[PDB]
C-alpha cells in the first residue's frame, strides 16, 4: 500500500496548479490597488506617522499576516518543484516554507509599501489554491 | 485502518469553513456593537470607574472568556493550515491554541475597549465552526 | 472495537447541549428570584445576623452545595471543549471540574447575594443537561 | 464482555431516582411530624432528662442507625454523581459514603432535635430506591 | 514488483521530449526578444544605473529565478542520459542539478545580459516539459 | 531477622500494663464523679431536654467519642491476650477493636448515664497506656 | 532498610503531641475570643447581614479556610491512632482526613457562630504541631 | 539514593517559611498603599474610563500578572501541606498551582479594586520566598 | 551522574538575575530615551511616511528583532519560573519562549511607538544575564 | 565522555564574540565606504549599464558571495542563541544558515546598491570571528 505515490501527484499538481496563477500575476497588490479594493483610506496624520481607517471588521483580515513577495514565492515554487516528496522531511521542509512566506506588511501604523507588490494569502483565487498546496503535504 | 487520514481532512475542511466567514468579517464587535446587541448600559459612575448594568442572567455570557484579536485569530489558522495533522503532537498543540484565543476583554468594571475590535466566541454563526474545529483534533 | 471514538462525540454533544441553555440564562437566579420561586422568607432577626423561614423539607435542596457563577461555568465549557477526551486524564480532570463548579452559596444562617447572580444546579432544565454531561465521562 | 459498561448506567440512573424524590423532600421529618407519625410520646420526665415511650415493636427501627441531614445526603448525590464508576476504587469508596451517611439521631433516652430536620432510611418511598442504590455498586 | 523498471522509462522519455524542443530552441531568449515579449522598457536613468517598468504583476516571473545558459542546459541533459537511474543517488542528484539550473539573470535593477542567450523557465512550451521532467524523478 | 517475635512480646506486655490499672478501676467515672472532676454543670431546662454549661474549650474532650463500658473493654482483654499475634490479621482486627470500643457517652444535650459506670479514654494514667497499646499493633 | 519503621513512630509521636494541646484546649475560640484576639469588628448593618471591618490585612487569615470542630478534630485523632500505618494508603487516608477538617466559618459577611467554638489551624501552638503532623505521613 | 526525601524536607520548609510571613500579611497592598508604594497615579478622564500615568519603566512590574487573593494563596498552602509529595504528581500539580495563583488586578486601564487586597508576587520579602518555593518543586 | 540536577539550579538563578534588573527596569525605552541614546533622527518627511536617519552602522542593532513588551516578559518569568525543568521539554519550550519574546518595532520606515515601552535585548546589562540565561537551557 | 558539552560552550561564546563586534556595526558597508576602501571604480557607461574597473585581482573577492544584510545577520544571532545545541540537528540547521546568510550584491555589471548597508564575510575583524563560528557546529 504505497499511499506516498498517491500523495506526490496531488502535491506535484497542486503546485502547478498555484503557478498557473502566480504567472497570471493574480493576487498581487500594490499600494493603490490594496487601498482601492481594501475600502482603507490613510490619513496622513502629523508629523512623520499615520493610520488607515477602519470601516468594517472585514478589513482585518488584510492587516494580518498574509502578504508576501511575488518573487520569493515562485522561487519557492521553482525550488520546491525539484525536490523528493517520497521522503517526510522535504513535505514537512517545504510545507513550512510555504507557511512562513506569508508575513505581515499593512498595518494599522504601517502604510503599505509604496512601489512594491504583495502577494495576498486570502486572494479570491489563490485561497483555495494555497490551502490545497499546504494541505497536500499532510501524509503519514 | 488510517482513522488518521480521514481526521485531517475533517479538520482541514474546519479551518476552511471558519476562515469564509472570518473574512467576511462576521461575529466581530466593537464597543458600540457590542453594548447594542448585548443590552449592557455602561454606568460612568465616579469618578474613573464604571460598570455595565445587568438586566438579564443570559448577559453574563458576553463577560466572560469568549474574546480574541481578530489578526490573532486569522493567523493562528493560516499558520494551523501549514502544519502536519498526521502527528499528535501538532493536533494537540493548535487545539489548545484556538482553545486559548478566547480571552476576556469586556467585564463587570471593565468597559469594552474604546476602538479595537474583538472576536465573539458564542456568535450564532462563529459558535458551532469553532465548536466543530475544536471537536475535529480529537482523535486517538 | 473504539468505544472511546462514540464517547468523545457524546461529551461534546452534551457540552453543547449545556451552552445552549447557559447562553440563554436558563437557572441562574438573583436574591429576588430565588427567595421568590423557593419561597423562602428571610427574617431580619437583630441584629447583623439572620435567617431564612423553613417552611417545606423541599427547600432544604435550594441550601445545598448546588450553586455556581455563570461566568465561572461557561468558562469552564469553552475551555473544556478545547480538550483532548481521547484520553482518561482529560475526562477525568474536567468531569471533576464540572462537579466541583457547584459551591453553596444560600444557606440557613447567609442570605443570597445581594446583587451576585448564580445558577443552580437542580434546575428543572439544567438537571437533566448536567447530569447527562457528568455521565458523559464515565467511559472506560 | 464489559458488564461494567452497564452497571455505570445502573448507578447512574438510581442516583438520579434518588435525587428525583431528595427534591420533593419526600422521606424528610421534624420533631413534630416525627413523633406525629412514628406514635412516640416523649415523656418530660424530671429533671433534664425524658424518654419516648415504646407501645409496639415496630418502632424499634426509628430509634435505630437510620437518619441523615438533608444537605449532607443530597451533597453526597452530586458530589457522586461526578465520579469514575468504570473503577472499583470509586463505586467501594461512595457506596462506603451512601452507607455510613446514617447515623441515629433519635434514641430511648435523647429526643428527636428541636429545629433540625432529618432523613428517615426506611421511608416508604426511599426505602427502594436507596436499596437499590446500594445494590448497584456491587459488581465484580 | 519493480517500479523502478517503469520509472526509469518515463525518466529518460521526459529527458528526450525536453532535449527535442531544446534542440530546436524554442525557449530561448536574448535581450531584445525578452523585453519585446515580457513588456519590460528599460529606462537608462543617470548614471550608470537603470531600471524596468513594471506595467503588470504578471511580470514580477521574468524578473524571478527561471534562467539558464542553454549550453550549461543541454550539457546537464546529455550527461543525464548517462546516469544510472535504477539507483536512488543518481535520480535524486540529477533532479537536483535540473533543479538548481534556473538562476536569476535580469532583475528590477539589472537588465538582460547584452550579447547572452537565456532559456525560460516557464516559456509555454517549455514549462510542462521540465515539470514533467522534474516530476519523473520522484520515486520511491 | 524474626521482627514479629519482638513486636509479640511488646503487645502482650503492653496489654497486661493496661489490664493492671483496669483491674483497680482506675480512669472510671460516674455522672457524679465525671461533672466533679469536668467541671461540667448539667442545667435542667424545661421540659424533658437540658445541656451543660461549657466554661473552658478544655472540657470539649469530655463530649467526644472517648467512653467505653468497663466490662466490655476488659472482656476486650481478655479475649485479645488469646490471639496469634504472630500473624497480622490479629494484630489489625484487635487494634481495630481496641480503636472501636470508645463510643461517646455524654454530649451537649446527652447528660451522663445515671447509673453506670464509664472508662475515659484520655483520663490521666489510662491515655499513655491505651496510646502505647495501640501503637504495639503497628508492625510491618 | 525499613524506613517505614521510624515514620509509624514520628507519625503516632506526632499525633500524640497534637492531642496534649488539644486536650488543654489551645486553639480554640468562640465569637468572643475570635473578635476579640483578631481585632475584627462586626457592623451589624441593616437589615439582615453585616460584614466585619478588615483594618489590617494579617486578618485575612482569619478568614480563611483554617477553622474545625473540636469534637469531630479530636475524633478524628483518637480514630486514627488506632490505624496501620505500616501501610500507603492508611498514611493517605488519615493525612487526607487531617487536611480536610479545616473548613471556613468566618467570612467577610458571615459571622462567627454564636454558641459553638472552633479551633484554629494557624493557632500559635497549633501550627507547628499540625504541620509537622501533616508532614509525618510524606515517606516513601 | 533517595533524593525524594530530601526534597520533601525543603518544599514543606519553604512551606512553612511562606506562611511565616502570609500570617503577617508581608506583602499585601490595597488602593491606597499600591499607588501609594508603586507611584502610579490615577488620572479620572472623561467618563467612566480612566488610566495610571507611567513615569519610569521599573512601574511595568506592578501591571504584570503578579497578583493573588490572600485568602486563596493562604488555602493553597493549607491543602498544600498535606499533599504526598513523595509523588511527582502532587510536586507538579501544587507547583502549577503556586506558578497560575498570580494573576493581573491592576492594568494600564484598570484601577486597582477599590476595597479588596492583593498580595505582590514581586514584593521585596515574598518574592525571594515564593522563588526557593516553586524550585523546591524542581526534583527528579 | 544527574547532570540535570545542576542545570536547574543555574536556570533558575539566571531568570533570578534577570529579575532583579527588570524590576528595576533597567534597559526600557520610549520614543524619546530610545531616540536620545541611539542618535537615530525621524525625518517627517510628506506626508504620512517618514524615515530614520542612519549615521553610523552601529545602529543597524536598535532596529532589528530585539524588543519586547516589558509586561510580557516578566510574566514569561513568572510563568517559567513554575516550570518542571528537571525535564526537556520545559527547557526546550521555555527556551523558545525567552526566544522569540524579541521582535521588532523600530524599523527604517516605522518609528518607535509613541507612548509605549519597550525592552532592549542587547542592552549593555541585560545582554549577559539574557545571553546566560538562554545558554542554561542547553543541557543534555 | 560528554564532548557535546564542550562544543555548545564554545558555540555559544563564539556567537556572543560575532555580536559584540556586530553591535559596534565593523565590517559594514555601503556604496561609499565600499568603493572608497576597496578600491573599485564604477564607470558609468552608456546608456543604463555600467561596471567596475579591475585594477588588482584581491579586488575579486569583494565581487564574489560574501554580503549579508546587517539585519538579517544579527536576528540570525539573536534567533540561534536560542537553540538546543545539544542535538546535531540544530548544530547542523544553524550552520547552513550561516553559511547561506553571505549572498553576493555587488558584481562586475551590478554596482553596489544605492542606500543599502551590507555586510563583508572577509573584513579584517569579523573573518576570524565567524570562520570560528563555522567550525564550532563541528562535532560527532
Amino acid at each position: 500500500t504505497r499511499r506516498v505515490d498517491d500523495a506526490t501527484v496531488a502535491i506535484r499538481s497542486a503546485i502547478n496548479n498555484l503557478i498557473v496563477e502566480l504567472i497570471r500575476g493574480t493576487g498581487s497588490y500594490n499600494r493603490s490597488s490594496f487601498e482601492s479594493s481594501s475600502g482603507l483610506v490613510w490619513t496622513s496624520g502629523p508629523a512623520g506617522e499615520g493610520s488607515y481607517s477602519i470601516t468594517t471588521p472585514s478589513q482585518f483580515v488584510f492587516l494580518s499576516s498574509a502578504w508576501a513577495d511575488p518573487i520569493e514565492l515562485i522561487n519557492l515554487c521553482t525550488n520546491a518543484l525539484g525536490n523528493q516528496f517520497q521522503t517526510q522531511h522535504a513535505r514537512t521542509v517545504v510545507q513550512r516554507q510555504f507557511s512562513e512566506v506569508w508575513k505581515p506588511s499593512p498595518q494599522v501604523t504601517v502604510r503599505f509599501p509604496d512601489s512594491d507588490f504583495k502577494v495576498y494569502r486570502y486572494n479570491a483565487v489563490l485561497d483555495p489554491l494555497v490551502t490545497a498546496l499546504l494541505g497536500a503535504f499532510d501524509t503519514r
